[PDB]
């Protein structure tokens, strides 16, 4: 088959409410919608969904970025993901949510093509993954009865952002174990506020209050420090921002910096490299939790969910930038409500449109 034509649209759908976050606030999710069209007529979907205080990136950039891309992969056929990520990466040194955007877009083509569901050809051992939902930064009593909320909603694992200070950052927890009791399992993420030794000291603070999992807890260059608090606790360590691609990743397992990594396609520009970062790590005996931009839609939702079904070693899931959107911007895939099953069905590709 052959690429015919590639087009992207801007799209910028609200928050049902800012979500707040170590590194800032967010209040609406803006991404880069692409449409890859085949000379036969097959028609695949991709999304840019750029974080800002994260990767640097942003939806204007991202668009004109795409449009580079689209004009030099006409006439490629979409199986030939090796090349497609050649030319982008010949094209620009950077831009994860660009490539992320045509990744996709091929992939969903892939799937189409093949007549199968993404996560079949992805690996497929399994067809759904369950997520977590996260609570953004608020006043202990606030998270913790949002907590009660969304576990009501069937949520068991939840997500707690930190960082405003460990003092109120062990305040938080506390409350929120306190209201929902053990049966549910917390994980932290700090989003790099805490300093190695804070870090340190937070988690053991902690320690009777069953703690899954913490992630990014110190600056995301500070590799010695992050490494200092996984090799200090019996706290399982996760790593998101410190580690982007496969380079980063293979730098940590060589370090044993951590014992988690958080992959996002958006991040690591799409599927193709997201892959990569997996079998690094479950070589090296590190699992993966999927992970998203809170600017992401359906599109990349979807497409994370397929890749976090198909591959064995991706065991958690943090998928729930949906559940915050006022709407929907195309058909299909993972919906808007807040769930943590997220069943695939047997429709080709994506099964988006
Ligand atoms: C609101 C949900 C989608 C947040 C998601 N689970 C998350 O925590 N993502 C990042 C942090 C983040 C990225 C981008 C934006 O705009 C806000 C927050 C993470 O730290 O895992
Ligand atoms: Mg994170």
């Amino acid at each position: 088959m052959k690429i015919k034509q590639v087009h992207v649209r801007a799209s910028k759908i609200k928050l049902k409410e800012t979500f707040t976050i170590a590194l800032g606030t967010i209040e609406s999710a803006d991404s880069a919608i692409v449409e890859i069209e085949t000379e036969e007529g097959l028609v695949g979907y991709g999304e840019g969904g750029p974080g800002i205080f994260i990767t640097g990136e942003t939806l204007a950039g991202t668009l004109e970025t795409i449009e580079l891309f689209g004009q030099a992969i006409i006439g490629l056929n979409p199986f030939n993901i090796e090349k497609i990520h050649e030319v982008m990466d010949k094209i620009s040194a950077f831009a994860p949510a660009a490539k992320a955007a045509i990744d996709i877009a091929c992939y969903d083509l892939m799937g189409q093509k093949a007549q199968l569901p993404l996560y079949q050809l992805l690996g497929g051992y399994d067809n759904q993954v369950i997520t977590d939902i996260t609570l953004g930064i608020d006043e202990p009593n606030v998270m913790a009865q949002k907590a009660v909320e969304k576990v009501k909603l069937g949520f068991d694992t939840l997500k707690i952002k930190v960082g405003t200070g460990i003092e109120a950052d062990i305040a938080r927890v506390k409350a929120i174990r306190e209201a929902v009791g053990f049966d549910i399992k917390l994980r932290l993420d700090a989003n790099q506020a805490w300093t190695p030794k804070d870090a340190v000291k937070a988690i053991q603070a902690l320690a009777d209050y069953q703690i899954e999992l913490v992630e990014q807890p110190v600056k995301r260059r500070d590799l010695e420090g992050l490494k200092y608090v996984t090799s200090q606790v019996n706290t399982t360590i996760m790593a998101d921002e410190s580690c982007f691609d496969a380079q980063d990743a293979l730098e940590l397992v060589k370090k044993g910096t951590v014992d988690v990594i958080n992959i996002k396609l958006m991040k690591c520009g799409g599927i193709h490299e997201a892959l990569k970062i997996n079998q690094i790590c479950e070589t090296a005996g590190i699992e993966c939790m999927i992970g998203c931009m809170a600017e992401e839609t359906t599109i990349g939702i979807t497409a994370a969910a397929h890749l976090a079904a198909a591959q064995k070693n991706i065991t958690r899931a943090d998928l729930d930038a949906t559940f915050g959107l006022e709407t929907a911007p195309v058909t299909g895939g993972v919906s808007l409500e807040a769930k943590p099953l997220l069943e695939l069905g047997e429709a080709a590709g994506l099964g988006i449109s």
